[PDB]
């Protein structure tokens, strides 16, 4: 009921790409390359491992100023378990909460009750078990952790791969073997048959950490995501509109080869 | 007849060939002119990948086509492991074959690109006999020994080149119903391993990668029972790049005449 | 032809095969609608108990069985003793089991089954292992399960093991196939010929612990194409009536009623 | 023509025979009578020793000397392992044959004989290429698989022949480059290995031995290369010895003929 | 046959000292000094252990510039198992080949077939075993492996003690023991029974690694050495010519106190 109008909400965004942003001039460059939605935060990924220190939900000054500069919609993290800095960014009136594992952890055992919030939450997951789990607590879109910062796809590929490794082993699978598979996945049975019905998962699935090229971007979404999350990535060099661009145009048109090559050519050092 | 075979085929037309490293246009020249029989286009050698640190993708398109209009030998670049869509995207350029390599940064950890959904014939790397009969049931054309590349030692290469032809040669004289258990043991499909048994070697052509720094190098490979052999960036961060290319072509042409590779190897520097 | 010898083994499904010692036996097993008849001296249940080797059995015993009923005979060579089989080919048996309920022979080898014009039945426990026997040439795959016990636990484990992992291949990415024949450690060609059958390349039995009825009906609902069942059947008061119950309860492996009917009474 | 190229000569014309474990004459007339192309005498047989247990030596020589004169087929006896005067004393008896046997209890734990330093032939176990190399070295004449005496249980005996042969056959295709670590790594002297990879076969008779028991491993051993097979009192232990002694000489002698092994088993 | 006149060619060394030498100032020096010999290499030993990086067999040009410097034998290294090296010292005409494991090791597993060549070869020990093996590959001449590029004599002692120690076990041994012997040793049983009957090494065997000091080559040689190996420990002094020619004196007069003294008498330092 009002859960499967958050998961639709999500299924909006299929196809596109969510930039994460610092500022207004990178949201606006965002918007113009055709980003599906924008992520604000003060300290990149990147620079968060570097820097070391504590990461939090960003000043609401500053996601204010990326909400009245775009269209798309905003997203903006929250710290796994801070409840309290989600009712914050939902009483900004963004359009979505990512509860980040980017972010420094603030609740080791327990993460964020989201039926308890009007607006739709994104999580993270390595595997099929962990995104029911999420689904469950009321996760309205799933992406897959990956290895943020690094610039490197093979976390992501990992997770994408288990996720719906596990989706199709469920298709085919005598049901009287589901009880025992939902104990095993440690993942909630009702979630798992309706993933067995639907032959997918529950919610929108995108990509996240380590899409640095269009070639990832595609690669991604032949691997059967509904979309990708990139970094700063693309603001860390020489023409960002182009490198934004270029992703967009990758994830559009992800099965044509050609497309890839005109995007990928001259595209310069990532 | 197969779609397969013609790769395999078009594969074998670099046997006792030298395959060249090359990061530009002057280097791609440098490397036909000294009798080269392909070019490998790539924008970070291997020996400043591993110095320099950082994630190794596919090359720029762009300089992969400035390398194919500068040279009429073929020309290879490098997919990440498991990377079908950077392959996809090198299919589409027109460049001759793929080198699904070791050298870049791993894509995926469990999973090569599945070759036979491509055109044009792919190189993959090996230690042992069991990896390159996998790499050619995916569909490689052409199987290289990964050897230990940037650092100019032989030994991996060595170890690897002995393993595989080790192993072949095993083969050749097994009892035919111990030939199952041998094929459990190496975990490489069976119809693939009597093939190897009937021609009594690598179903496809085995060139020698990783170390070959001298033409003495060049040579051994070749007399361990190599067809050809590839060499890094070593040759152009030398004096006289040109001298040292053209001495590790001649070894491989002539690599059981040691008056020759005296010849090439003297004053070499 | 490889083909024709699957074949010949497709006849047998929906059928039981019964473990007989004498003519006496497989006279009654014939009668109760056994599909076919394995001729051994020693059953499995007194070769774990007496302990010693066992061998292939006596052709004289064998030529006994054979001429006493029309339905096909099987008889057991030790795994790897391709003598044992060529001794058994040449008595003119229609089928050879490749059995691990005889003393092993070779601890790394099976027979080259290729190399014989009548049909073999090897063991399995997991999907790697069925389609390692196939490619050695096994017509005819069962369950190792568990013998001599009357102990259905070990069949179960390794029919849904089986059954599991080619469910799990037939929607399995294509691009995928190639790292689960190494981890099963099976031949690619028949991992892919699997896939698109989406069931076992041969017949496949249940064979290790059958000792009731409802044990037999369990591994046909489970996915199997028939079963094999010990002397367990000649071990009791009325064995006509225990045999017939079984073949039954194959035929009719679906039907609740017909099952009390067999089982009612039984001993 | 070296003295050990005679010995290895004398074993050569035992090539397609049984050999029988006999206990007295009554057996080694029935051994000879079924075509055994010779007889080994002992006093208590390797089933009964690993039951019985105790110390197993040589045998009495009044008892081997009745074998001797019972027959007029070569007569085997053993030495424990190391027993240089066992073997000096059988030399003296004037039997064709020495087995320095691993059924009998060791004697020597680090050594075995010396067998250049005697006129008659030797016979030795081997599990391994490398153990019957050495063995050959030392002046064995013969070799024989260990298998696994007493059980009647063939596995132990494909194992080893299957070892051996299997390192004969790595060895004919191998570069020779590569011959010196493998000389190494299986600690056999390199000088009998190139002769091994130059023949393409053991540079001696190789027989098997431990837990044949029918006619089909009989013959299944013949399939798997060997020259001949070793048989123990098992034969002894049935209703009619005469006929399972003379099924295994016919299945040595047509070990590719399927119709023979049937009439002989059946 | 062939063999035979390898060994008997290295035989004419005995008594000498072997000099590692990098140009034909070096060359000359030594010859002068009195070496029997000189090894032809580009980068010393202690420099290879120091500098790190791939050393492999040298420059033919330099190596031909020492052989016409000079009318005593020269020898040259190739990596172990590189018999392509091999092949092309054999051509350029030096004396003797040196399978040296100073140099970056090229094969784990095999070294040169020694008996495939005309000229003799060099190969290292640490044990008698590890001898006859390198002499049944057709080694025509044995050093200990010592520890190069330490100027320690250490390990030198430990290995020639180790060889000769084993020789004289040998020397007594009964014959139905040596069976059980070889195989401990891992060794040719026909080579440890030729080496039982002389009583020796059945080759020519000299002293590598850490022969810093007149009293160090003396001492090599009163433990049964018939020579040894001296780096460019020597030309690395104030007076090369002088400290090469007290090793020369030392070797030929290594029981005579009242020599070492002299020739060890304002030496400087090592």
């Amino acid at each position: 009921s009002p859960f499967s109008v958050k998961v639709g909400l999500a299924q909006m965004l299929r196809g596109g790409v969510i930039m994460d942003v610092v500022n207004a001039e990178q949201a606006r460059i965002a918007e113009e390359a055709g980003a599906c939605a924008v992520m604000a935060l003060e300290r990149v990924p990147a620079d968060i491992r570097a820097q070391g220190g504590v990461a939090r939900m960003s000043d609401p000054q500053m996601i204010k100023e990326i909400k009245q500069a775009v269209t798309i919609p905003v997203m903006a993290k929250a710290r796994i378990g801070h409840f309290v800095e989600a009712q914050i960014l939902e009483a900004i009136g963004i359009d979505y909460i990512d509860e980040s594992e980017v972010l420094t952890l603030a609740d080791e055992d327990h993460h964020i009750n989201k039926h308890n919030f009007r607006i739709p939450f994104v999580c993270g997951c390595r595997n099929l078990g962990e995104a029911l789990r999420r689904i469950r607590e009321g996760a309205a879109m799933i992406r897959t952790r990956g290895e943020a910062g690094t610039g490197n796809i093979i976390e992501a590929v990992r997770h994408v791969r288990s996720v719906n490794g596990d989706i199709r082993v469920l298709r085919n699978m005598d049901d009287d073997e589901v009880f025992t598979f939902a104990k095993k996945l440690a993942a909630p049975y009702d979630l798992v048959m309706q993933t067995k019905q639907l032959g997918r998962l529950p919610v929108v699935q995108f990509a996240a950490g380590g899409v640095a090229t269009p070639a990832d971007a595609a690669l991604m979404m032949q691997l059967g995501c509904d979309g990708v999350f990139v970094g700063s990535g693309i603001f860390k060099s020489g023409d960002p509109a182009r490198r934004a661009r270029a992703i967009v145009q990758a994830v559009t048109h992800y099965s044509d080869p050609e497309m890839l090559v005109e995007v990928s050519c001259g595209l310069g050092e990532a």
